[PDB]
């Protein structure tokens, strides 16, 4: 099955995630996940009034990691987002990298479940999620 | 509790029910309950290709514990070879008087509460009792203050 | 050479001709031109308050499927765009006393239609928000 | 003067930049301007395939006819081979700071206004200087009252 992600949903989940961030001042800045996590650190970062934020990429090599660019510290007062988790195979080194950081995500499938702080919404295990990003509103034929 | 429910998310219920009622043939038209079947009657009529759209208007002005219901335009015909639309079933107030007009119709809704569940004979979406849908014709897209 | 229309846009756009209808009061019902202007007529008919909603399906084969009745007193015959306008002069025939409005249109069709929101180009295809839908879009790499 | 933009038309607009950028191998890596650059150099990693996105927050502050800007954190380098993205360009000011920051950047926006428009590089749609630009970030569907 295929789990569809409108920006006006994401949105909506993005702003249920972000209330429970709250208060904000016990935040110093957002460190996004990319390139998942880009958008829905810029929606939590609008909705807290958060002006700091930087990114961590990764890449993989193939499993091995590849730390294209990695923002500084060990995550102490910062929270660490990422569109969804999956199994945590990604989760995990970031974790490592940022062992003091809140890690946040949208969606969150029952593997790795465990390894977040903090999720929105429940995605099973065989779904995949069509991200709004990934999609555009084009033209559809008519069913008759 | 409310129920978001958008124009791009509609659409996606919408062509979901249209593909039940395949073939377009086997239908003469669609009769939309006005007000709130009028845009999921709107696309199905174009899923289909029904060109073929009508209306059946309905008030209802409830007082305390009874409804004054009130058939303002109506349909003609015993909705047989029609489809009847409306946007959702909340206790079947609505749907069995619907029901009693044309009753050889295909009655159908895009979402569907426990109480009506019954009384319609097909539907896409379930939502519960006590859960309130807020359509999207009935939002629109403003500024939002942060939470913080 | 396309141009799309989103939900959200072409709600903006009903809105802002849902003002220039006020007072609600003034009106009887809407007549929406099936089948393009049953989604603008639903909007309209929200923001004006309106619950008496009827249709009209012409059709091209001039064949006037189902028609409401009366000259259209009181009533408002709606339509999403004028283009040459063909279809406005069989709707201006039966329904003299109607406020003929559209969302868009092109300069062709312009004269025909009471009042409309937005001008669109002869040469532009209007792609409306019932035609489109939310897919998966390959990457532009 | 209120202009309206919807997550659907940034979008359209994004990918028309996108494709300006075209081949995706001249570029090394993206650099978003927080916070308004970070939804629009989302999208553009996405359709180039690019996964190198960096960031460099300038806080700005304003004291009657004077601004006081603040760099919170900056990406490393003088821009070569990078596209440095922001929303939009209302008075060139932001985007002479960085100009100055990344000399050998291709500075890129969605949206231009005429105070800036001499300061990028390339953008997509044209804004008069009397226009709001009401972004999709700042937004959310809720229930809007009836006009009667
Ligand atoms: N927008 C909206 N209207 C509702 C909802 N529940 C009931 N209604 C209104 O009440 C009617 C259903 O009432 P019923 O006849 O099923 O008791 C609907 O046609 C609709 O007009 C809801 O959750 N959302
Ligand atoms: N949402 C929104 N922000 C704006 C608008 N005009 C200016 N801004 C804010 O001010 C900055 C541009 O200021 P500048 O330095 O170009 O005068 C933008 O990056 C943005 O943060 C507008 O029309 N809409």
């Amino acid at each position: 099955e295929k789990y569809i992600v409108t920006w006006d949903m994401l949105q909506i989940h993005a702003r249920k995630l972000a209330s429970r961030l709250m208060p904000s001042e016990q935040w110093k800045g957002i460190i996004a996940v990319s390139r998942g996590g880009l958008v829905p650190g810029a929606l939590l970062a609008r909705e807290l009034g958060i002006r700091h934020v930087d990114t961590v990429a990764i890449s993989s090599y193939d499993r091995e990691l590849k730390v294209l660019k990695r923002a500084e510290g060990d995550g102490e007062g910062f929270i660490v987002i990422d569109d969804l988790v999956d199994t945590g195979g990604t989760a995990v080194a970031i974790r490592e990298m940022y062992p003091k950081a809140h890690f946040v995500t949208i969606f969150a499938k029952p593997a790795g479940r465990p390894l977040v702080d903090d999720y929105v919404v429940d995605i099973p295990q065989d779904t995949w999620i069509e991200q709004p990003w990934d999609m555009g509103v084009v033209f559809v034929p008519p069913i008759s």
